[PDB]
């Protein structure tokens, strides 16, 4: 890592954050260094915590389009460490391999269909600098999800948005299962 | 108007009870933005979200001067001039020194900025493309400049300005007229 300055506490330092931890490992297997970085400022882990825990909670998008947001997210914003992990995921998660480790040609792949590609476009062109979203990519969303939907669409990629740039500012670096999970969809 | 037809604002009367979320937002600003009324249609979200947010106001180990210069910095890097007008306005309102705020975006040359600032915002600017364009003298400038508790409230500010540039962007949200007084100034 090029960043020596801020390092991860032991977990067992600080047992207050339990539910922040429990939160991010619960879908990935482990607990990223990054959220134990994090924990050292208790108000941020808590409150981060917090937002991140939306994101299960959501309920007008299906599971499998939860995960793929944040692929597609993250990696449009070029956070490898971020694609590796929700690919991670994605793939702990899916009952379809195939269809997971074709997300990055969705626009391509017949795995996905006309809604799934509205929403993954979006969040291509949402997450970029500056972001390219034009008006094809309002109608589409329009074309097929609810308000509540876009909503839902709209959060994933903005909580990407925040851990793309924390992970970054951390230099967080990839673990060796996220990274086997990353050169396989690679 | 906005590209985006879909997902529209309630009115401020329908949601009070984030009401506690708003005053955060609008305190420094002066104003409630439509975003964050998109946001109120989702509660999960809208007090989550102003929870992270109220975080920047309560950070200790920097000042507040910074705070918003690196919320302006991060989301001129990124390219959202919505959030770059927003916390240029806010850090107008906040500071007592308006020249400085007008020259925050030339920080690596204006004299209103010192070493220690310019290695915050040169931080922030680097944090905040696509990708990051992040280096190792990045980190050492930090590290040169500030603590490890001032380093996790500067990347959380950053971080924080990830998810609002993108939500922002999401939502086409359309400059008012008093952020783009401001906006068209420091341009």
């Amino acid at each position: 890592s090029m960043n020596t300055l801020v390092t991860p506490l032991q977990r067992s330092d600080a047992p207050q954050l339990e539910p922040v931890f429990r939160g991010m490992e619960q879908n990935l297997g482990f607990l990223p260094n990054g959220i134990l970085t994090m924990g050292k400022n208790p108000d941020l882990a808590v409150a981060f915590g917090g937002l991140f825990k939306c994101i299960d909670a959501f309920k007008h998008i299906p599971t499998e389009l939860k995960w793929a947001i944040a692929m597609i997210s993250s990696s449009a914003a070029g956070c490898m460490y971020c694609k590796s992990h929700f690919s991670h995921i994605a793939t702990r998660t899916h009952v379809n391999r195939n269809k997971v480790m074709a997300a990055f040609e969705f626009q391509t792949s017949d795995f996905y269909n006309e809604a799934e590609r509205a929403a993954l476009a979006f969040a291509f062109a949402n997450s970029t600098s500056p972001a390219h979203l034009d008006k094809e990519h309002f109608d589409e969303l329009a074309r097929y999800y609810s308000e509540e939907a876009a909503i839902e669409i709209a959060a994933i990629i903005a909580i990407c948005g925040f851990l793309n740039r924390w992970n970054a500012a951390m230099d967080s670096q990839i673990e060796a299962a996220p990274r086997a999970t990353l050169d396989e969809i690679e």
